[PDB]
């Protein structure tokens, strides 16, 4: 299985949501900085939820359809009052293109998947979403 | 043909190239000056061992020799406007042993691909006078 990343800092303890059969929705909580993310997905028969990061920020739901896939991830990670975190996080599907969300510029990164799909998340979480990473599969 | 391709980072100018996946990247040669001109990639395809010639002519050659059991596990660089043309201006690779580059002297909007689990098995992207964009095939 393929993992790229993670982009960001080192704060907090790690997470590894593992590959899903299909991502159903990603909800991104952001303010100044990207606080957190919610991923709902099917998993070997079971509809399953995980939350990544801390509380608060305004949420924005990315809802994935039948044909709709996570095909790209762009964001900027910077240093926010003493802590290196995801300042802006954005996603794109084969149908639309979301965000990015968050108001703290920094060192950017883009991950455009020309062939394949994002199907997982592994990273590090704190009071804000410290660093995010992706499981890739075709 | 269950391929994972991520990229390409850079411009939109210039003709496309795609070396597919390989069985074994043998050696990569980056041609660079101010910018990244080019990349020569030698690899074993199926039976035979070709080398493909992507990018331009100029700059100095840079030869990343690979040992048996050394894999490309990371690519980073920057891309920017260089004489009215957006090309990759920096580029750097890192294997499970050593970490090569960066080559080229021009800076711009940066990119990074740290591979936590997996490896680089072939390039795609766009060429011309310099390399405008470079992409990459992934496999575990
Ligand atoms: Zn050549």
């Amino acid at each position: 299985a393929i993992k790229v990343g993670a982009w960001g800092g080192n704060g907090g303890s790690a997470f590894d949501m593992g590959p899903a059969y299909r991502i159903i929705s990603v909800k991104i909580f952001s303010g100044d900085v990207v606080d957190a993310v919610d991923v709902t997905f099917t998993y070997y028969g079971k509809t399953e939820t995980r939350h990544f990061g801390g509380s608060g920020g305004t949420p924005h739901e990315i809802v994935l359809q039948e044909g709709e896939y996570l095909v790209g991830m762009k964001g900027e990670f910077g240093n926010y009052h003493g802590v290196v975190v995801v300042g802006k996080l954005g996603f794109s599907t084969n149908k639309k293109s979301y965000g990015p969300f968050g108001n703290t510029g920094g060192t950017p990164f883009s991950l455009p998947i020309a062939a394949g799909k994002i199907s997982g998340f592994f990273g590090r979480g704190g009071d804000f979403i410290d660093a995010i990473g992706v499981y890739l599969e075709p």
